Formats: C-alpha cells, structure tokens, sequence
C-alpha cells in the first residue's frame, strides 16, 4: 500500500527498503527525500535515477557490495536473507563439487578483468543460464560489462521491491 | 603504510574501510577505484570529491544511515563497533532514564525539522557538547544543516581512518 510506505518514517522507510540494493542502504535513505511517491513503480524510477546519476566508480562500489555466487559468504552462512534466497533459488546452494570449484573460477577470472563482483539477477536464471552469462560478459570490454551490470543489479532491485 | 592498502583486493578493501562512513560501504568501495592512492590524505579527499558529487538527497541519505546518539540501537546494543566506542566516549552509555529520555526528545525535534539525524563527531564532543550542538543547529537553514552535517561525517571519516592507522 503505497500510502503506508509514503506515511513511513525515514527510520522506518529505511529499515523496510534499506536492502533492495545489496548492503547500499544509502541509495534507499536518498529516495525518500522524494516522497510521496505515486506508486512501487515511482520508487523504481527514483533509484534507477539515482544509480544513474553517480561517477562510474560508484556503480563500480555498489557491485563490490555484493556477495560472489556461490562463494565465501554462501559457503559460510554469511549472505544477505534476500541473497540466500535468491542464489538457492538459482541452484547455487546445491551445486556438487565439481561445480563450486567451476564457479569459484568464473568468478576469479571475472574479478581480475573487471575489478568487481560477477552479478546477475539470479530469480531470473537458473545454474546454466548463469554459467553461459558469465563465460559471456567475461569477453565484454569494461564499459559495456559495467552497463550490463548495472542492469542485473536494477532488476535485483525491482524483485526486492515487489517482494515487500 | 600506504603501499600495503594500495596493494589490497576490493574484497579485503572494502572489509577494512567499509566502515569509515556509517553503514555506507559503498564510498569505501567505490574509491577503490582511483588507487593507488598517495598518502592517508588522497583517500580523504576521494571520499569527500565523492560524496560532494552526489545529489543533496544522496547527502541526506548518508546522514540517514546513521544511528540517533543515545537511540534504540545503543540501547539494544546494535550498533557497528565504532558506533558504538564512539558514544561510550561521548557518554552516551552511562546516561540515566532521566537523560536517555530527554535525548530521545532533542532527536525527536531536530528530525521532524530536517528530515535527517542529528549528527555529530561523538569522539570530538562530550555529553553537555552534544546538547549543546543539537540546540544550536536546531536553528539553522535546512541548507545550511545538510553541509554543516556533512562536515561532521567527514570529520568522523578521518578519525575513523586514522584509528585504523
Ligand atoms: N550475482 C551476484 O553477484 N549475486 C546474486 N544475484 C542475486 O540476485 N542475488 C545474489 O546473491
Ligand atoms: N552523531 C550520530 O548521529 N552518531 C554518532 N556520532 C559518531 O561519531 N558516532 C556515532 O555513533
């Protein structure tokens, strides 16, 4: 109910939608300098807008607040609630050995060429979508492959919202 | 030694400096990018060009990201570590019923006004420094306040760094 939300506290505002983009409370807290919103749909926007309007080095910053896929934080209990969900969700909690030692590897190779986190929204594709998606953004030169980043971490955002 | 930070993996960067502006993680990792960094000093200034680049509601955001002096975090003893030393210093913790009370009261006002918490620099201020600061600010512009509070996390930023040094 938009009206609840848009009568929130920014205590509350916060504590409610200070995850929808991974441990970046800060981006949540800004939006609500914008209230009332119109609708879940207005909120979208204002993030995205937010996002946008930042230095590359802070789209950069906000991927390297995220965990690896199906790496030390998932491997010790230490992820998000929204981040474990998602990634069982994608299979990566049941991945056998061969697999873990795989994407442990993706994810090496991919944050020595990029200098931040592989992310993808991980509702959106199973365990072979996600291997396929990586072997491919790995030969995307940097630009693109933050463009193509970004995104994933939008629609992170847009499921988080709508599961509120 | 600046060479060692230099020479840190994001992950590991952000692990150590992740902290230095409350619960904002973010600035941490984003001015991992501009590395190698000269001295203690270069690392301040990205993090202050960083943040000076944000929109004003990305300033309020930050301060929004900050727990209230005395507030139901210290309370609950849910603060970050350095929260927490911070308001210990500042004598946040050894307030009686009667003072916690009355500091729920000025944060009250000051946030109904501006929209953000009251900040301030705890390890530079004592008890009678913080009601004091609180009274004062509570007066000023909006626009005024929101730089005037800036200032202060940045003031705690370095203090922050230099008690990881
Ligand atoms: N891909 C990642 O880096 N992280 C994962 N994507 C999600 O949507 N949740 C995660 O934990
Ligand atoms: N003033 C605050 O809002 N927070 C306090 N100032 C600090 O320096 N540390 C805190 O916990």
């Amino acid at each position: 109910d938009i009206n609840v939300v848009n009568a929130l506290a920014y205590e509350d505002f916060v504590k409610l939608f200070g995850n929808v983009v991974e441990k970046c409370p800060l981006i949540s807290a800004a939006i609500w300098s914008y209230r009332p919103f119109k609708d879940l749909a207005d909120i979208e926007a204002r993030i995205s807008e937010f996002i946008h309007s930042l230095p590359d080095s802070g789209k950069e910053g906000i991927l390297r607040c995220h965990p690896d896929l199906a790496g030390r934080d998932l491997q010790s209990g230490t992820l998000t609630p929204e981040s474990q969900e998602e990634q069982s969700q994608a299979g990566m909690t049941t991945l056998d050995s061969a697999e873990i030692v795989h994407m442990y590897r993706l994810n090496s190779e991919y944050k020595e060429r990029f200098g931040f986190p592989f992310v993808i929204c991980a509702r959106l594709n199973n365990k072979a979508d996600i291997v396929r998606q990586l072997s491919e953004r790995l030969k995307n030169r940097r630009t693109a492959e933050l463009e193509c980043a970004i995104e994933e971490v939008k629609k992170i955002c847009s499921l988080r919202l709508h599961s509120i």
